[PDB]
């Protein structure tokens, strides 16, 4: 149930090892606690020593991650992506052009860490590379910390960290989520909560604490990094959300939904030069960041034009609770396709709606249209629509009964797709679609009903989770967080009893039925 | 349930495909009959057409085969060889050694043929080689039928067939089954039972029945091989038996149970040149043989001394019911280990006792001695001799019991260990060892049982299934057949129910309590 180890520098050898149990004196150490029977969450908690430089602490932060999760990591892999692109795949094809890829990316990285050493940039985009190295070296069971140049393969733990960025690379190499930020009257409370929507196969879950003492560049004169406290939700062997969902010890919350881009013209944009994966803009944007403006200026640096989202940067730094509009810095949102990013500030915004929702669809009209939703609003109508989709009408009918955490929680759950007429699909038969709520339930969709698009069908895939936070819960870098798929007006989610019960879903509960849980 | 695809050759493209359905004008075609839910074991009917010369046969069946069990091999891979020298194996080491060493064996085969186009025995392993590349390029979706020489991947479909040779292999590269052949009173009958035992992750069961036109050299002035008919037990994916167990044309029935090697100074004879893998020279030996000295002729030739058996080669050719001893022919027995192989005709040793038994330890006394087993019966006593071990001492009370092809089932299935004198183990707390039966269920010792040895511990491992044949049932290809661990006196295995319920299993019953079957 409950695992905690420490990596120690034996500096007479001086050789990284392993021991069991806390010892303080480490260059890191993890505790994992599996509760995933009980509440559906594993829980992290993991620190790093700053009597040691950046570098050796992520690695060794990598290292002992891997070293308390290997069980979950292991049923993860199997459940997820141990057959992608594996060594008897038929489009021979798309693998050979993605592992090309991923390895001109990678050594590209690599150059441009040699040929900028001094880079605050590329120390901090150093340091993630070097956690994905201490992990996958110590699941491996053979530690080799690198001083200089160092080789990521394509297809290991790297495949963990870009499923995000795994959907627009598909089309892009030619291959065959809600949210809302919720204003309390009288400005009482500002709420923010995420519900990501993902395959069933992916619900092994682990929420993590890292507790770091990294540098913002590669000399020690260099300040510490303002992000070095964080809590987010994540997955084994996962070295960011994925979700996402992250609370920051800088007073920011970041979080996003998925827009991807369905316009074939901007593949031309994804290039393994010159372009950095999501992931790790993700990551180090959430190190360097002060507030919602620094956050987007780091983040869409090397836009890759994969793993296309809308993000949403809440900055509890400028919330007055019971004060009136500051007018700017409290929510920041920055939409990404490839060839263009957009941000702005929407406080002004937030205070007039009194909420900030998002569901999958770009908010600015530039990127909107870009991206090709104005042809598919064209052919299928209100779906693809900003204004006027499903969830879209939801929240516009529901947002203003959350007056606390318990009501975002129910909202954040809402499926109700027999009865309410706003799950209706006109085109389908059944009407009522199950996709069609604030929580999807895909799975509950008849398998030979009649739909006029792929993300109506029936499908193992939906919202698997949710988490909320508020001003005082971040604080003390908290949330609620409920994990599987919804039950409050839907029946709970069980494989066995389910259209998917041959699906590998090792180390998971077969029935699907937890309350939100207070973290920690 | 059921699937038919043939091969066919489109002279005018001139393109190898696949067609759903039976075209006798095909090159080759399958059924596969998947009734593992109701009996334990699945059927495969396959066919090749002599119109076309025996390299594209040999290729094509492979082709067929895997084309109407890709879910089997899918789940059978899944369930037994996934993590075998996988991309975060740690025995970095092993691996790298064991694929040094199949390339090279590999590539040695290569050369040889090459070398040698109107050798008789090098087109008979080209043709079994070609068989493999068919099966693997099948189920990749992509076909290329080589007329020269050709590349077999060493971790692919190469892996399913060597499991037994690398049990021998492992310990080489330093890495850190009961059978009855009983006479019937007055020569009325001859018997012939084989139950194979192995890891319960191994049991998806197909029995396959193979009717080629091969020839026996690479010109078609040369006869069809004597052994182009054969029913054998099998698994998905393996184009031999691996049991062994095998009914052939030509009036023979091949047997064998292993022996492996305990002497570290033999290890020396496992080279990559010089050495043809055990499955192939198996397969080999069933096509070209006549009888049993030829078998153990073209058996013994470039031995690997992998995959160490006392094999049994019964000639039904040579059986006269109600006869007399003919004196020979009838019982060729041979034993393997590296650098050494005995045979011997035990004709008059059947006839004089009555049966002939094999349990896992050479009968002859030069490969007893030269394999290690004489420092092993002296360190632990009656359990490693020949005569004196608990199986053949069951086998010594009771054989005479048997008088019918039932009543060989029930001795072939037995398993008393709770109250059977001769399962008890003198130095193991509990005394009685579910091990020390002639169908084993280790699975029924104690976990925390103290042991002297690791094959009497607790583990996923026994009998998994029964072959019987007789002279009338041989002559019409037949065979009575139960799949799964015994249950006439010890409770059913059932995975939920076991202290193995995590284990991957995919496409296996739950519960095994299967009865007896005629195949065909
Ligand atoms: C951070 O600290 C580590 C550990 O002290 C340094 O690594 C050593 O570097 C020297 C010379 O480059 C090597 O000979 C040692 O083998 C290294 N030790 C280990 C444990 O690998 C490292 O140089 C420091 N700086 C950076 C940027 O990594
Ligand atoms: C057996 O038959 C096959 C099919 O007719 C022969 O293969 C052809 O060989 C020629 C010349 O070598 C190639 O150009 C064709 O492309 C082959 N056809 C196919 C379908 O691949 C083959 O040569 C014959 N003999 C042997 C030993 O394989
Ligand atoms: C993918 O295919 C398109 C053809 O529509 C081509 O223009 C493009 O260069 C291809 N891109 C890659 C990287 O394969
Ligand atoms: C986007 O496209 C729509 C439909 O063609 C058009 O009416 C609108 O002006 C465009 N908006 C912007 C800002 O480009
Ligand atoms: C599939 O739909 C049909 C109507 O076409 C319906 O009668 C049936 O109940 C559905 N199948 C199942 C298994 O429920
Ligand atoms: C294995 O190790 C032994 C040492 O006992 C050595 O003599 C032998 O050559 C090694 N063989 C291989 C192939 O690794
Ligand atoms: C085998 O070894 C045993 C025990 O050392 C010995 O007594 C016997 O003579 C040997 N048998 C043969 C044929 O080598
Ligand atoms: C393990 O053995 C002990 C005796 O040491 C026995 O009491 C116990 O029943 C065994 N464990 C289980 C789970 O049966
Ligand atoms: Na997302
Ligand atoms: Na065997
Ligand atoms: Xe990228
Ligand atoms: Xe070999």
């Amino acid at each position: 149930v409950s695992r905690t180890r420490s990596l120690l520098l034996d500096a007479a050898s001086g050789q990284l090892r392993l021991e069991d149990g806390f010892h303080p004196d480490a260059v890191a150490w993890a505790n994992l606690t599996n509760a995933i029977r009980e509440t559906g969450w594993a829980y992290l908690d993991l620190s790093t020593n700053g009597r040691y430089n950046d570098s050796l602490q992520a690695y060794a932060a990598g290292v002992v991650e891997a070293s308390v999760s290997e069980e979950l990591i292991y049923m993860h892999w199997m459940n997820t992506v141990v057959n992608y692109c594996g060594p008897f795949e038929y489009e021979v094809g798309y693998c050979e052009k993605l592992k090309n890829f991923l390895e001109a990316n990678l050594e590209w990285m690599q150059r441009e860490m040699e040929l900028n050493p001094d880079s605050p940039y590329w120390h901090q985009v150093r340091l993630t590379l070097l956690q994905l190295k201490g992990l996958e070296d110590s699941y491996e069971g053979r530690l080799t910390f690198p001083t200089g140049r160092f080789t990521i393969k394509p297809l290991g733990f790297l495949l963990l960290q870009i499923s995000g960025d795994l959907e627009d690379l598909e089309p892009a190499l030619n291959k065959t989520c809600s949210a809302l930020i919720k204003l309390l009257p009288g400005g009482h409370d500002l709420l923010v909560a995420h519900n990501t929507w993902n395959s069933y196969q992916n619900m092994l879950r682990i929420i993590k604490k890292y507790r770091l003492q990294f540098r913002e560049g590669p000399q020690e004169e260099y300040p510490l990094v303002a992000g070095n406290n964080l809590v987010f939700s994540s997955y084994p062997g996962t070295i960011f959300s994925g979700d996402d969902f992250y609370i920051l010890g800088s007073g920011l919350v970041t979080l996003e939904t998925t827009i991807g881009n369905k316009n074939p013209a901007l593949w031309k944009y994804v290039q393994p030069q010159g372009c950095v994966l999501e992931w790790i803009r993700n990551v180090v944007a959430n190190r360097l960041a002060l507030d919602g403006a620094t956050w987007a200026d780091v983040f869409k640096r090397f836009n890759s034009g994969t793993y296309n989202n809308q993000w949403m940067i809440v900055d509890y730094k400028a919330f007055l609770p019971n004060g009136p509009s500051p007018g700017s810095r409290v929510l920041t949102i920055l939409e990404q396709i490839p060839g263009m990013v957009v941000v702005a500030d929407k406080t002004a915004e937030l205070y007039k709606t009194t909420y900030w929702a998002s569901y999958n669809i770009p908010y600015f009209e530039t990127v909107f249209n870009a991206s090709g939703l104005q042809a598919l609003v064209a052919q299928y109508g209100d779906w693809f629509s900003y204004t006027k989709n499903p969830r879209a009408k939801i929240f516009q009918r529901d947002q203003s009964l959350v007056e606390d955490m318990d009501a975002m929680v129910r909202l954040m759950r809402y499926n109700d797709f027999l009865h309410d007429p706003l799950s209706l699909c006109e085109a389908c038969n059944p009407k009522p679609n199950a996709e069609n709520a604030i929580s999807a339930r895909s799975d509950l969709n008849p398998a030979n009903g009649s739909y006029p698009f792929q993300a109506l069908h029936q499908r193992a895939h939906g919202g698997i989770d949710v988490k909320v936070t508020s001003f005082t819960l971040a604080k003390y870098m908290s949330m609620l967080a409920a994990s599987g798929p919804t039950w409050d007006q839907c029946p709970p989610f069980q494989w066995s009893k389910s259209p998917f019960h041959s699906m590998l879903h090792m180390g998971q509960p077969d029935l699907w039925m937890f309350s939100p849980i207070r973290v920690p």
